[PDB]
């Protein structure tokens, strides 16, 4: 069992949860491949019953009658239909388990809070609009931010697949010009390139939320216009720089992965949103200053009157920190739930802690766990970690085109 | 083959060279472990011996020639005779670039090939390892304009123990336990300061008392050795607009010259090879003097810059940390003793990717040791995928000789 060490405080650990591994990962004995963000007929019953073993324990109920009945009901509903429906606890319960499994998350802390909207009787897309909005009004919940999933129909042979092609419910436009080049968010120009191919009108801005594309079914997509009332925004502004407000800066407050494919017990659901609130360096330094997003840091920096002329006088690095601190007061003074990376790896660092008491470990990814400034200033920098694959999960999923 | 993509430009490449590794790490398809600090008969020795030779001959476009297939019978008829054989001065010249070059947690390796090579394999004593290694300092360092080398102490062999040099750098601060329990001095460094102690040094009560060195010739106890101190180059740090800041005492040496790991070059053993460099801002700036188990100054420089440090939103550790950086920076250029910062490091890191890339197929390459622990996603080398593998000639943990 692997030893795990905490360098600042000198304890260690052991991760016997780490024994468990369902999907074997990208590394081996030869080479570590564990930076790669993307790393390249009945045995739905192995993942069923073992699934359902998971669920009786966690409720203190193994080896008890309606464990047992259970188990045969699933045995019975695959051998007469080839598959099995989810009980509405198993479902609440494998939706959080998917979230606590995530190596990537640092929120984990809020695993055991997660409101579960069960679609699984969705038939159109229109359907899927009213659900997804729902959701977003209920996530929202005017900026005290709540944690929610909404899990539509599972995918089944034969048949077409429940799909969002947005990689998230709110996304900024992402425009070429005659040269080339992008106005607005340059990781979302595909999308924006589809959605203008199936009739939205695309705008002129640098922050146009972009329309969503729902997919039912064996038909193609179709556009549906988010209302604008119910996509809550943050105008972004500095508690002391006056001219950073000028710079019409915004960012949304809803987090909301729309792409990702939930597995539990066997059972796929390749449309299944979650959401939370944001960590404030995810917007202030990835979203807007990574070179290939909005690529902002020049611009702050020559505001501030700062020296670009040498990367000794560490005026990136100045910049940075100022545009995450004006994403924390923005959102506070707007009420909008956010956390900033040091209380949210300390939460981590607990979560850790629980962790290991409840099930002798945690996976987790330490390059995605470490945030993306200050990190070794955090306490997971100085953690050591194990990064593995439990069920169930989220699982990244091919683009449907 | 894996495939590899920078995530800023949309590059992507295949490393090839990840699989010629030889020596295994620590993950498996059940479960990476990566970010884990420390991840660990004739004929063995001869096919590591064989292939640095076809390494050797390689470099000097000699391959399969009449030297080359001379050289690999040489050795053989050596090992079969004394278990052992004996590196020519080149072969040893290039064995060390090459583990320079292969070391996956160093970010300066684009300067793998400009690297001073010190032959001590004659060293007697450690009197006579003493003056080898003061001279060392004394080249490495020329007064601020530091310059990469290694000095090469006798090789591990059968029937004599090992040189060792016991300190983990040759320019080390004391660490002294305390009358609570605080340490005074740098805490990484306790242990070390209790052996000299032990071993007869008379202790000073600084925060920044230069450690002497303990070393071991074979099959001796380790012996005593003061360094001079005008030999140890020092810079008292400054910030260049926050004048109190001198106020605070505090200093770092220039010389960053590792002295613990052992020198791995075709099956033969170095357990004593002392190499250096110069400093990365950041190793000082961030990791020595603001980790929590080291100098652990960042609440005391935020509260002094009148930050607001009762509430983490308020970004005080940042800032402060920022401002420590710079101070290092400032000092050191000042000093005018060479410094590289973490922007500039890590972009001469993306054109070494590149031109290995060229060179031998990849890059072996250990992500968040090359990430610097500020500021990363500001830097070129966090939107790169990396493989990270073990190549030989390699520089390898070893441990503690007590
Ligand atoms: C409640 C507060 C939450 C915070 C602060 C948070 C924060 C983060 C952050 C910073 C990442 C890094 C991934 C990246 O940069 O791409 C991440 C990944 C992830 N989170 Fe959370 N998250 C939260 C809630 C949730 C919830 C409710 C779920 C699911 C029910 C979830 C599931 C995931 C998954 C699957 C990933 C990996 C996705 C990827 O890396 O592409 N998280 N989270
Ligand atoms: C010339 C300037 C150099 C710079 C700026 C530099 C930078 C760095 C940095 C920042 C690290 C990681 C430090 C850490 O442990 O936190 C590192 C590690 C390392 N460097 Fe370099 N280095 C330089 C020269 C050298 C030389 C000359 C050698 C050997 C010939 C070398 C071999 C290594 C090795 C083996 C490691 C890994 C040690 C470990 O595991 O911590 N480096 N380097
Ligand atoms: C890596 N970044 C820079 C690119 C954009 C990006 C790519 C992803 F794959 C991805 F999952 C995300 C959201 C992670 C996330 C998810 C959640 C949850 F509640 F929904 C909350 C939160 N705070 N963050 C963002
Ligand atoms: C948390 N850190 C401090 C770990 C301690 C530590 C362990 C090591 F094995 C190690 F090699 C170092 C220095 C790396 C280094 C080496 C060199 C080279 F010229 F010698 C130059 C440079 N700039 N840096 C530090
Ligand atoms: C636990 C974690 O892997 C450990 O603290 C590592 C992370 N990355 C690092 N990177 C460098 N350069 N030096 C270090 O000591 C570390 N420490
Ligand atoms: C190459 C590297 O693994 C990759 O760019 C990862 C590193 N860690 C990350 N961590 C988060 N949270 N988000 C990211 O996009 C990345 N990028
Ligand atoms: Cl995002
Ligand atoms: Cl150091
Ligand atoms: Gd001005
Ligand atoms: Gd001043
Ligand atoms: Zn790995």
């Amino acid at each position: 069992f692997p030893r795990v060490k905490n360098w600042e405080v000198g304890s260690i650990t052991y991760d016997t949860l780490s024994a468990q591994a369902q999907q074997d990962g990208p590394c081996t004995p030869r080479r570590c491949l564990g930076s790669l963000v993307f790393p390249r007929p009945e045995q739905l019953l192995s993942q069923a019953r073992d699934f359902i073993n998971q669920y009786y324990s966690s409720i203190k109920r193994s080896g008890s009658q309606a464990h047992e009945q259970r188990l045969q009901e699933v045995e019975a509903e695959v051998a007469a239909t080839g598959t099995y429906q989810l009980r509405e606890s198993e479902l609440v319960f494998g939706a959080k388990q998917a979230w606590r499994n995530a190596p990537r998350c640092v929120g984990r802390i809020q695993w055991g809070k997660l409101q579960v909207f069960d679609a699984r009787d969705c038939r159109s897309a229109q359907e899927m609009f009213t659900y997804i909005c729902n959701h977003i009004k209920y996530a929202t919940n005017r900026g005290n931010l709540r944690s929610a999933i909404t899990v539509f129909p599972q995918r089944c042979p034969g048949r077409g697949d429940f799909r969002i092609w947005n990689s998230q419910l709110v996304r900024y436009a992402g425009y070429r010009q005659q040269d080339g080049s992008v106005r607005g968010d340059p990781a979302n120009v595909e999308i924006t390139e589809l959605c203008i191919q199936h009739g939205w009108t695309p705008g002129n801005g640098r922050f146009d939320v972009l329309p969503l594309l729902l997919q039912a079914p064996d038909e193609p997509p179709e556009l549906f216009l988010l209302p604008p009332e119910l996509v809550l925004e943050v105008p972004l502004e500095h508690p002391t720089l006056e001219w950073f407000a000028a710079l019409g800066l915004r960012w949304y407050a809803l987090p909301a992965v729309s792409n990702m494919l939930l597995e539990i017990g066997g059972l796929e659901f390749p449309a299944a949103p979650f959401s939370g609130w944001y960590m404030s360096t995810e917007i202030g330094t990835r979203n807007l200053c990574d070179p290939h997003r909005y690529n902002i840091l020049e611009d702050v920096a020559v505001c501030m009157d700062l020296d670009t002329r040498t990367t000794s006088s560490l005026w990136k690095d100045k910049a940075a920190v100022e545009i995450n601190v004006a994403v924390l007061h923005s959102y506070q003074l707007a009420k909008v739930t956010i956390v900033d990376h040091h209380a949210a790896t300390a939460s981590f660092m607990k979560h850790l802690e629980n962790e290991q008491k409840a099930r002798g470990g945690c996976p987790a990814d330490w390059a995605w766990i470490v945030p993306p400034i200050s990190g070794s200033l955090t306490p997971v920098f100085h953690q050591e970690m194990v990064n593995y694959f439990l069920s169930p999960a989220f699982r990244y999923q091919p683009d449907p085109w």
